[PDB]
């Protein structure tokens, strides 16, 4: 018994040595470690293709239909105008266009069928119902839709009577909304080399020519979402893609050598803590049998379950939404990565710095308390006094990014110099702010933890060393 | 009465246990620190609203009305000219836009009226008096002012006879300014939407060709000041607004309760030193009977109580001048913050923390001294020598600031790039400085606070070790 | 003998009191320092020219023959066009320049024989064969080849045809790439001050519009290889270049005392190892007799005569492919200067920072270890994750490189704020992902090198004093 | 004697209790401390109005006779051209430009006398001599020198036959240089509401088209040298400047107080040393019996004595040359407040810092030669390998500033990303050199300062607590 818990407590270094004792449960993780990785390269490889397809053709979408597009957007919309006729110009222009879209695309793009199963653009308006432009508005709060539909063969008559119609008095006082939208169709043809069938997307395309908030500026924004729909009619010689088939009896094996670890860190995790009971009624050493590493190899194996589960079903029904499944791939691979340290505190040397990292997060989260209060107060402050005056206190996300970035040191002269002197009082208390902070954060809690860490590594030394 | 100091002495959660002792004054501040950080995140939220409409109108105002404008102000001012015949173009240009104004903008923007009651553009002249351009100048050092009201029904005149006129004749030799200043009416219509009353604002707009300097520059400053006034006519259907009731009687509630928590603390500060005066008196401990945390929450009430009446004021009186309330709400939220370390204290292995913050002060404000001589002596020399050839180094104030961020590591390597070899000399007097300051602050100055905070620690850890 | 080994082990600076032991084995090190740096510096002055020239022509011919060309390429190449016709403007626009080069060039150009030893111009097609644009693709998966030669009697025809041959018909749905070609002769006539003989080159220049990617844009690369060929015909009066008899004789002479060097320091490695043989037969101190910095020595001598050898290769048969000498020559002065320590050591004073140096790598070493599988375990996260969504996780590459300026604190604000709030789920991953590797590297783990610096030099110190 | 001694070496605040030893020879410094600021203080605030006018005209004069001038220069030169005809187009602008002053002017200029006392425009050539472009080149290695004088009745003959004249046929294979000159005048009649007499201004013009390179480019210089000259002819009415007798005497006030304090200093000094040669003399304590603080002070007093002398120089003369007066006036304020530590040292809790920081010089700098030798041979390598293809590496000076900010850690991600990847033989060395460089210096020789500062810090506390 003396010897089992000696067994069960020591190496597999150690442990070899018994005349039947193979590492072969080591050799389990060896492989789930390679195979997990490669899962998750030849996954990001594949997905990285589709994102550049997709936004390579949504960056030569918004040059083709914004007017003086300058091939960076504004900060979350493409392109702004400020003038009644600009608004017009850009109208206008997107869809004139699509009219010429065969004449003017360098891709392999074509019209894909609307709503109404016609090809054809759709465009809508939005005014506050009840038609001066003030000091006696006849306004009453809610929305009149408005929506035409422009078929080629109207946006093509020479006369393009289209202009002309009633439907773009637009009365930007009254206006909230235009929208533009159409579909197209488009191939990834740059894959044919490898003889695989080329896919198709079909993109559906909105322009919204935004000024709810009636501050004089409408915002464009252009959005595109892309299906992969189904090649139609690709006559190009080749051969179909099948190679699914690999991709989905690859992802077969990693779940069943995952839940084959999950099985044998969850049968381990018994055992021992029988062994505990065992202990506990022998006689008249710790309570902790379990060892630690187990809980995290058994979140690693059901979170990369439940990942390539995910992986199989977007494969399976030809999804583009890598988002949940990335995350769990990701954090799963993750996981495994941190498992490895397990293997190296065996060969000693490592075990002093192991043992420090263990010990020292009890000591470096509680004055993370004591700390955070400080800085949740100087979070509020910053956001309530600076956020008119500075681009990065707009808001309590911002302040806190921006404050945790200071504590590190980083982008300070700027931190200082972005808020203008427009008011005096404002910039003397920005200057009282920011010294205090920087001082109180860098100059004595940064080296806090210096000192608890430098003190928590010469315990673990001195009781590695007296034993 | 040995009793009788250990309770004054000890903790609530031992205080707990004596048969009628409720924590009730602690309730009351677990109370306070959310009604005041509700109050915070309430009035930066609205605070927020009115500020984005109103700077969204500046932009919108400087799109119109400057000519050639970029998007982005220069340092201090809009745009500049350095051309007579641009001068020209630009004066011209914003007084077209404003006759043009009902036709080119995207708002719900209207005509104001003037000073003279009057709806109409005034525009002014500075000239220095006593009218070559030079060898011969016949100035007799003061100004000349002259003014001229241009109407829309002047400015509209078919034959805009009012660019012929003699005013515009403006000698820029001797030309010190030209003002050129309206009115505008607007409408926040985006709250329309909660079916709240619409408010209005009225803009009062200056535009100042400044050139003081006369060092071949124009500097074209935009100014523009915004009131809430009254709807005058809008029939928007809806309903007005009242809420402001919800936020005076809120604004009470939190002046009340910080009132109260300011009484407690008194009458707490009150006892406790006449329990010091029987501690004296007793027999022939420490002086300091007073817990600190009390002058801080003190000060917190105070400021809290004087900024919501700060706010009430504003509310009452429509105003948008937020500077002073802000700074008043945005401290007493801070020092509420961190009066929550008080209570953090209690729970052990906190407390060897804390008391090592608290105990790291008297040493590191009294190096931050020695230290600062250096810094001014510093300040000094780079201000002097390099300001001239240094965007960084242009005055004391930013010349500080660079240093503070350089001690920091901050933005280093454009310090050195950013000085010209123009002069060898005060190239190499400049690598000389930037070496010998970043050495010694960095590898030595900075270190000593880490040396400073890890050594006051192990004194904290070692008397709370041997107690 | 114990004086022998005495003497084997002491310093130069007390072997010199033996009656004959001048330190002329250490001359020949104080020599080689001082040669190698003077021929590293000469390489590099010289190399710095011929850089410079050949970039000053690469960026006048994008000027000159790319529409358009802004001064600063894009990330990989020099401009983009998004649509069809600015397509046909900038392939126009490239021949026409090439053929008014000599009315609009300032420089000393002319025009070079092409492969087909004509004065010409080549520009090629390469089209997917088999001739609507979409719905029935007809493709055939393999590359149709055109090519055509514009010669200069050519493409000055008063009538132009060239642009309205059925070449041009470039069906941009079908096309992968339209190649220009042609080659220019220069001269770096500056140097004519020297009354060195001008050396010439010969450029060679493809503009490559390619849309391998089929994604709605064109790519223009620009390339230009330069050949330093032969002064053809210059009778520019003066003397020829001789002076590389005077660089060969040098890189000699250095070669010399480098095998020299490396001779003494293999000899001294022979007898020392046979002392310690005679000391293991002496009787029933440390196995490692050899010297350290004699592997060093080694090393970098032989790193040196190998990049000396490759530096007259080049010179002689004039080549401008610099890489790999650079990199030898440049390994081999850094170890050279590293070397250097081996003689502060004699001084005291620096012989305890010098042991901290070498006592501290086995231990930081180690450290990496279970840092780097954590570091890996981010990097794979980071890369599946944020990588279609932040442009600093594009790759593995550039993720590791991100992570490594994170852990020192660089750049930090901005990764926090350079991805899109587009999705909700994957920027709260971002937000966990940036807190969670940041605090623990740079509080815990970047603090546990200062510990274990800190405290192997105490042990070095207190070794030192009680000997 | 002992007393004596006591006395010598004690402090002032000890010193003061003798019954006649009042504190006259620190009253001394306190006032010079203040004297020298402030002389520091008003130099640099009239500095910088004349340097704001000089370079204000400067930007006036770039955006007047520059063609197309974005108003920011490249690196060294204002704006570049690389086509034959820009080249003519810039170089007839600038002289139209000039044609035109009178008329698009802003500020108050006027026309200079040249060097043949005549109002006109001096323009040059400098072509190789001897007069195809290139396989026969006839040149002969010396320059051709032509210059031609266009007086205002020339450039305005209404047939400006001068753009016709055989002189600008510029052969640009031949040409090196072509330089403008002019001569104008200005007034900084900002000042005139003070009622001073304003100063005019004298400034000498030289635009330079510079391809001495002959690498495709044409860099376009422009240089502006300004006299105060003397009011010509100024009828402004007001007073004239005397003000700068009140500069002189505050000067000889400061030059007098300094003396005396270096007096005071070198008789303290000696009286000391005698001292010492009596405590010698007195019986069979240190040998340095001199207060270090004393040589400080000498010498910031004698480079004060000799920078208010050159500014008393410049001030007579009428200068604008600030660099060498500037730079000795500021170390010399460096050097005074850096001497105010000797004061804090006598009220304790300041000595122990302060001790300190004086023990600590002796190891950082030792520590700097060992880490110096490392840093020497990464430079070496850094500018050999990665400067043709690094933007920071260009130079053994800039690589120096890039390593130094790299061990400081600024700026590190845009170091890696700079280099692009056109060989990957030298990116893959880049990487190695970075990771090998950023580890080696961050994480091991950045925390032996910390190491070194810490155990310095222990030693004098446990020395100060033992005594």
């Amino acid at each position: 018994l003396r010897e089992d818990l000696k067994f069960y407590f020591m190496s597999p270094c150690e442990k070899y040595r018994a005349r039947r004792q193979i590492p072969w449960k080591l050799g389990l993780q060896i492989l789930k470690i390679v195979m997990v990785t490669t899962q998750l390269v030849r996954f990001g490889l594949s997905n990285q293709l589709v994102v550049a397809f997709k936004e390579d053709n949504t960056v030569a979408f918004k040059h083709l239909f914004l007017k003086g597009y300058s091939g960076t957007d504004e900060d979350d919309y493409s392109c702004s105008v400020y003038t009644q006729e600009d608004a017009y110009e850009s109208i206008f222009f997107a869809i004139n266009q699509y009219h010429q879209l065969k004449d003017i695309t360098l891709g392999t793009l074509g019209y894909g069928e609307n709503e109404d199963n016609r090809i054809g653009l759709k465009v809508c308006k939005q005014h506050y119902k009840k038609g001066p432009s003030n000091e006696t508005l006849n306004i009453d709060n809610d929305v009149e839709l408005d929506c035409v539909q422009l078929d080629l063969q109207d946006l093509s008559k020479k006369p393009p009577d289209w202009k002309n119609s009633s439907f773009f008095r637009l009365e930007f006082y009254r206006l909230l909304q235009v929208e533009i939208s159409f579909h197209l169709k488009g191939i990834d043809l740059q894959t044919i080399h490898s003889r695989e069938l080329p896919d198709c997307y079909v993109f559906q395309n909105t322009i919204i020519f935004d000024n709810k908030a009636h501050s004089g500026k409408i915002k464009i924004y252009f959005d595109s979402d892309a299906k992969i729909e189904e090649c139609k009619d690709l006559n190009i010689f080749g051969s179909t893609q099948k190679n699914a088939q690999y991709v989905l009896v690859f992802d077969a094996f990693v779940i069943v050598i995952c839940l084959a670890s999950l099985i044998l860190c969850t049968r381990s995790i018994v055992l021992a803590l029988r062994l505990r009971k065992r202990f506990l009624n022998f006689f008249l050493d710790q309570w902790e049998f379990i060892n630690g590493w187990y809980v995290l190899v058994i979140i690693s194996d059901l979170m990369t379950i439940i990942g390539s589960i995910l992986k199989m079903e977007i494969k399976a029904k030809n999804l583009t939404n890598y988002d949940l499944c990335s995350i769990f791939l990701g954090t799963s691979t993750l996981l495994v990565w941190v498992g490895v340290i397990r293997y190296l505190g065996y060969f000693q040397a490592y075990n002093v710095l192991i043992l420090t990292m263990q010990a020292s997060l009890p000591k470096v989260l509680r004055f993370c308390a004591c700390a955070g209060m400080i800085y949740l107060g100087y979070t509020f402050c910053g956001w309530i006094v600076l956020g008119p005056y500075h681009d990065k206190f707009e808001n309590l996300n911002t302040v806190a990014e921006c404050l945790f970035s200071l504590v590190n040191g980083d982008d300070m002269f700027a931190t200082f110099a972005q808020i203008q002197q427009k008011s005096i009082l404002v910039w003397l208390f920005s200057r009282l702010y920011l010294y205090s902070f920087i001082s109180l954060f860098i100059y004595m809690i940064l080296s806090l933890f210096i000192a608890l860490i430098t003190d928590s590594y010469d315990t673990i030394k001195k009781f590695q060393q007296n034993g």
